[PDB]
């Protein structure tokens, strides 16, 4: 070890991993033919009696190639320290000191609903008696936490797999692609979570005030979110190409040193972001593969560190270019970010060729709304922008997000349901969906009486040819409830 | 009857009410000297042993003269009707409905330690079980809902009082000036609040979306209306003087109408609306008088009806002036009102001395910041606008009310207690202000570090000759816990 190569990357030992999965989870809410052009669930493999395709593992490969393309480069050393520096400090700034995270806490933490990843790639429920880990899993977590209080290092182990989601129909009728997962190892999840959670609960509470948005309610914060955005006169949202895997993992340490100098025990999550960032080792089947640069996305804290990232990246090329500090950037300025997703606004007089070629010279790939060569585009309104897959929209009573109309035909097409081989069948189940009807009758009334009216319709329809009955409501009701609604929970 | 005259108002019958009080609340929290140019609480009439002025009768027959002053204007018909309109639909599209108040909420909703009006001027909690009125006050309740739910009139009597609270100097040593107030008999406040209760909760739950900002937290929600506010080019206050007392029936009926129409019991809501705005009867001591003109400022759900009136007489002369219709003005603008207070923020461009002259038609007193003759100035920012009692300030974290340094050095110069004779009598008691003492620190903290330091000594010598020692903590907690606090209850 190590020696011989797999998808352009060194192969580290041989693989443990389950077959990759060929079955999908959604299922045809009919059995009319679909719209033309409409979505469906990506490619199944060999299996798929959609297309004779590659197998899985080839489209695997192609995902993997982005890792071992070349680097691009570290933004300017003094800009880089400056916007770091500036960006821990507005967070020492604003986050409430937390108290460090107990085993049971990190237990009770994780999604039990997902796999264990390596070595038992058991669903992790199978071993959890509501309180603790006992079986497999126990001995797994119980040894991971004795290391973690001893500050001992462990190489984290991720499982490959492939994401089960709708897709446009190119990806699975023209040039098949599937999107890549890391899978983290349940001893991993058990010491990023002692040692993160902390961290990622103070920046929750924090995630109006803050531009990490993780864990904010559309609904509930969006509002006041992107009022914040309004603010500032120009808007922009770079709509990135391949995030994740053109990350250079010096940038995830600084954004790693940040997560680690705000956590209340930082010699024992040293420990543990070391091991996160070290050369990451990936199970795709027969082998474990090396992958040295890129983002390793298994944890849960993944999402915060790579937000944390994106903060440092888009402070950098800003400070590049109009030659303000970070910290007078940062007053002038208002982001949101969530991995990979990101709305920029700023009063700041910014010159679009030279923030992307910044951006491009770090090896990011943002991309224009026309999809044509040239400079990322700002415009002096945010209506028309998008985030966390809704666009923001703005009346005489506010902003909000709203999902748009091809995303709510989506829902009406498909369901989710245990995994299968064929996304065309019928769920026979009656296919009661109550809550989710209900929402989406939410998101229809942003969009007016006649549009409204037509959803209502299919879903009457779907909830006549299924088991309970409920009350449509009026459209001035439930857009009530939807914008203002006193709280959430149940109808208007 | 009605026959004779009082302070320029008809005289209707003889008085009730008991003497006007003698006494205040405030305590010096020391027996140094007050520093010169100090507010000092109002005038307490002729065994006020700081100077020889008036009785508080003549102080109260000074406060009346505004009542029999020629009222302005109306609004134009065509604008008064079509802002009337547009409110009442924008309250229509956010409003949830509502259920009727019972007379048991009725009952619980009002301050119990306040008086009871006429005819047993008794403090509420003297025949109150702690979910029932029993005694003098159980009968008085019984009978008033009683008329209330066979939709029967009731002539309403307020008590006049004048307000205990802290005044500038001149106030009491040069002209002598002490606020009016209403108080409302118990009859007509469960009356009211069966009435308009489930509408004034309905606001409440409404107050970011909408602009009467009564029930608004000042740390909680100012972060979000306030940044709501800036969404916008233009920003003014109009400062008025004696709104009250200027008010218009007539306009207050309009507000009246709408409160009525958007109540869950349109009918009963609107005998106690038509008895609220009938000439009022008014007890000032000797006789009762009739106010035919102004607020009867005296109810539960006087502040809504004060702060829709003011909805309306802003849409009206904004509309007048700028000629756009008052829903598209209501969706090129933000409002807040409470009462008379307001702040008004438009991207419209508004000229000045026109809108300035609309607003003295309709008999309204606004006035310059600088108190010299002409138009009202508007400006680009909102920083230097205060709102209930607290300056707009935004730095790089967002929006936000802070108290200013006089008013935090008031504080603590002052403290509220039993009713006395002499303000500058030292309240014995240890004097325990622990809740007031935390919430001062974090007004202060919102100043810096040089400020936050001199009130944290003043606090703790306060703490110091007083019964319980709390920990008192650095600037930078304090502050994170005032801006961003998790919640507010309790210390950083
Ligand atoms: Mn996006
Ligand atoms: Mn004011």
């Amino acid at each position: 070890r190590p020696s011989g190569t797999y998808a352009g990357l060194p192969i580290a030992d041989y693989g443990d991993a389950p077959p990759l999965s060929t079955k999908t989870m959604f299922w045809r809410t009919s059995p009319e033919k679909l719209p033309p052009g409409a979505w469906e669930p990506a490619y199944l493999g060999s299996k798929d009696e959609r297309v004779d395709g590659p197998s899985l593992q080839q489209v695997m490969r192609d995902q993997l190639k982005p890792y071992s393309e070349p680097r691009g480069l570290l933004p300017p050393q003094e800009i880089l320290d400056a916007v770091c520096d500036a960006i821990e400090n507005r967070l020492e700034n604003t986050l409430e000191p937390q108290k460090p995270w107990t085993f049971k806490k990190a237990c009770e933490s994780l999604d039990k609903n997902t796999s264990s990843g390596y070595p038992y790639h058991k669903q992790k429920s199978k071993d959890w008696t509501g309180s603790a880990f006992i079986g497999d899993l126990g001995d797994q977590a119980t040894h991971a936490n004795n290391m973690y209080e001893m500050g001992k290092s462990m190489r984290p182990i991720y499982t490959a797999a492939l994401k089960d989601e709708l897709v446009k129909p190119d990806k699975i009728y023209g040039k098949i692609k599937k999107r890549l997962l890391w899978g983290s190892d349940l001893g991993t999840m058990i010491r990023a979570a002692r040692a993160f959670g902390p961290f990622c609960d103070a920046l929750k509470e924090t995630c109006i005030f803050n531009p990490i948005r993780v864990g904010m309610s559309m609904n509930e914060d969006g509002p006041f979110i992107f009022a914040r955005h309004a603010n500032f006169r120009y808007h922009m949202d770079a709509d990135y190409t391949r995030w994740d895997s053109t990350q250079q993992r010096a940038i995830l340490k600084r954004a790693g040193d940040i997560m680690v100098r705000l956590s209340p025990e930082p010699d024992l999550a040293r420990v543990v972001m070391d091991d996160l960032l070290a050369p990451s080792l990936l199970d795709v089947g027969d082998y474990k593969i090396v992958v040295e640069e890129g983002l390793p996305s298994g944890c849960p804290c993944t999402t915060q560190l790579n937000s944390l990232a994106h903060w440092i990246l888009t402070l950098c090329a800003m400070v590049e270019v109009t030659r303000v500090d970070p910290d007078i950037v940062m007053q002038e300025s208002e982001f949101s970010f969530y991995g990979d997703d990101e709305v920029v606004s700023t009063n700041l007089e910014l010159d679009m060729v030279k923030y992307t070629m910044a951006l491009r010279r770090y090896g990011l790939l943002p991309t224009r709304a026309d999809k044509e060569e040239g400079p990322l585009e700002r415009r002096q309104t945010l209506q028309g922008i998008s985030f966390l897959r809704r666009a923001i929209v703005g009346d005489q009573f506010g902003w909000y997000g709203r999902l748009d109309r091809a995303s709510i035909d989506r829902q009406l097409l498909w369901t989710k349901g245990p995994n299968h081989q064929n996304p065309f069948e019928t769920l026979p189940g009656h296919a009661q969906r109550p809550s989710q009807l209900m929402a989406l009758l939410g998101e229809a009334a942003m969009h007016g009486e006649k549009y409204y009216r037509t959803v209502a319709s299919r879903v009457s329809k779907e909830a006549a040819q299924s088991g309970i009955e409920m009350v449509v409501p009026r459209h001035r009701s439930v857009l009530r409830w939807v914008r203002f609604g006193t709280m959430d929970a149940e109808t208007p």
